[PDB]
């Protein structure tokens, strides 16, 4: 559970959680973010 991996939803860059947020929603995952590596929507899955 709470998988690390970038929203392939996401078409764009991590500008805000809210619009990260439900592109996580969408895909099979639960919780999103910017990645504190790049800026990227970093979603965590239940695996």
């Amino acid at each position: 559970r709470e998988c690390k991996t970038e929203s392939n939803t996401f078409p764009g860059i991590c500008i805000t959680k809210p619009p990260c947020r439900k592109a996580c929603i969408s895909e099979k995952f639960t919780d999103g973010h910017c990645s504190k590596i790049l800026r990227r929507c970093l979603c965590t899955k239940p695996c």
